[PDB]
């Protein structure tokens, strides 16, 4: 951007620049769209029309973003090399927009209360990046007394993906930004209630995330890495 007021565009730009090279995807959305499908409790406290960015990570992202990271970290320090590879990458999005007034939730941040302060898969949906396939989606469902957790599907990595958090910009406005619906990729019943099922009851075994076939999967390292206890994990890339 160079502009006296910034525009969407110019900004998506900037921090795709500063974010893509590193495997992550960044999607626009306004926080009315947020706020609308959420109860008061919810609520992020910024005018409808702020603009905001949903980012999330790629399988690429282990390799181009987290080992370099762990290369040049005192891996003695770290406590959640993950957590602090995309902290760092977020934090580099404040450098490249230094004149703008920038708040970031991550994923993983809670309140005192202990409750998100960002739910990421309403996030993703608004904001069109992945659809959030959740128990509502199955009309007549099988499930009876027990908790149905939702599930993000991205079209082109199908579940091999995670959401990172929340960019936001406030005191930009963009009343007019136009809402795309996330693809709707996984379309029939019987296939939602598999996903639903390999997500709640299954995910141990990665096959929801191949609820639509992925362009891209973690390698076999980055599943080793996931799926082996925290504890262990820098053993298992030799560091
Ligand atoms: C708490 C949590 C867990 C807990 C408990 C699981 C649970 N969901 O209860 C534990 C520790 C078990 C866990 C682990 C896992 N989960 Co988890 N974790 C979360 C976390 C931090 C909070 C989700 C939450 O509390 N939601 C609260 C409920 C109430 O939200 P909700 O059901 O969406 O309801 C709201 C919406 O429906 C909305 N709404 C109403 N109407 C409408 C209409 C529309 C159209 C929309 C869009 C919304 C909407 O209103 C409701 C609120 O009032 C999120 C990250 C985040 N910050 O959101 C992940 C997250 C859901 N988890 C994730 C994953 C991958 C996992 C694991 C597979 C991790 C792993 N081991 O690899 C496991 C799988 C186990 C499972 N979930 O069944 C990913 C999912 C990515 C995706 N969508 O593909 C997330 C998004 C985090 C991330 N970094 O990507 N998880
Ligand atoms: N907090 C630790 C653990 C992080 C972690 O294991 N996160 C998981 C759960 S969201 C993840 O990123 N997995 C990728 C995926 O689920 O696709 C860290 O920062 O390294
Ligand atoms: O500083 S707090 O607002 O308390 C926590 C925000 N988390 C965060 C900040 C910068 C980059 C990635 C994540
Ligand atoms: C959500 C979530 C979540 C975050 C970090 C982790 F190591 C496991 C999880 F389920
Ligand atoms: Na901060």
């Amino acid at each position: 951007s160079n502009a006296m007021e910034p525009k969407v565009a110019e900004l998506k730009q900037k921090i795709e620049d500063t974010l893509c090279p590193f495997g992550f995807e960044v999607y626009p959305f306004q926080v009315a769209w947020y706020n609308e499908l959420l109860p008061p409790a919810f609520h992020l406290p910024l005018p409808g029309p702020t603009l905001a960015f949903l980012v999330l990570s790629t399988p690429a992202m282990f390799d181009r973003a987290l080992k370099p990271f762990l290369q040049s970290c005192h891996l003695r320090m770290l406590t959640d090399p993950v957590d602090q590879c995309v902290a760092y990458h977020l934090g580099r999005v404040r450098e490249s927009l230094p004149e703008l007034q920038i708040e970031i939730i991550a994923d993983y941040e809670v309140h005192p209360n202990r409750r998100p302060k960002i739910l990421a898969q309403t996030a993703a949906h608004v904001a069109g990046a992945a659809y959030y396939y959740q128990r509502q989606d199955v009309e007549a469902d099988p499930w009876g007394n027990q908790r149905i957790s939702g599930v993000c599907i991205h079209p082109r990595f199908g579940g091999w993906f995670a959401i990172r958090g929340v960019v936001l910009l406030p005191g930009i406005e963009v009343p007019d930004l136009p809402p795309r619906k996330p693809h709707d990729c996984v379309p029939t019943r019987a296939d939602r209630i598999a996903l639903l099922e390999g997500f709640n009851f299954h995910w141990r075994d990665w096959t929801y995330r191949d609820a639509v076939t992925p362009q891209e999967r973690y390698s076999e390292e980055q599943k080793a890495y996931f799926s082996t206890p925290p504890a262990q994990r820098l053993a298992l890339l030799g560091l």
